[PDB]
């Protein structure tokens, strides 16, 4: 049922969160986890996406899931973004792109006469046993959080 195999070490990577604590993916064993990668704090698309997930948080709570947003912005940036927007879930400051590389969300584009690497907006659903059971890549924000919730409900049943 896995759609993506992560390196075993991924699950023990210390993930720096907004608010100054750390988590790991293994620490989330026992419940569903939505991991959404976004390119940049405090931009229109990324703010819309975060607010959409935030508005649905009680539905994720019903269904036994936690949410983590991920970008490579700093903890301080994340703290500002969370405070301004009122997010009630954490943001991972993946400053070294360790988590991004594990999920293969750093994508290359031929532009400006060069090879340019950047975060591709992408979301994943991790089962209570740490399996990646659904992936969305090159995400369109509109309708996305709703679609992720619907997929979670389908998988969790
Ligand atoms: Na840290
Ligand atoms: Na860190
Ligand atoms: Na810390
Ligand atoms: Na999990
Ligand atoms: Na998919």
């Amino acid at each position: 049922d896995a759609v993506l195999e992560l390196p075993a070490a991924t699950f023990d990577l210390p993930l720096s969160l907004s608010g100054g604590t750390q988590t790991t993916l293994r620490a989330h064993a026992g419940h569903w986890l939505v991991i959404y990668f976004y390119p940049k704090d405090s931009t229109p698309g990324c703010t819309t996406e975060g607010l959409d997930f935030n508005a649905l948080l009680p539905e994720f709570d019903k269904a036994g899931a936690k949410i983590l947003g991920v970008s490579r912005d700093s903890v301080k940036s994340h703290d500002n973004f969370c405070a301004k927007q009122g997010f009630a879930f954490p943001l991972v400051s993946d400053g070294d792109e360790a988590l991004c590389r594990a999920f293969d969300v750093i994508k290359e584009k031929n532009m400006y006469g060069k090879q340019v690497l950047g975060i591709e907006r992408s979301t994943f659903l991790l089962s209570p046993e740490g399996q990646v059971v659904q992936a969305w890549r090159k995400v369109k924000v509109a309708g996305h959080a709703d679609a992720v919730l619907a997929a979670l409900k389908a998988h969790a049943k």
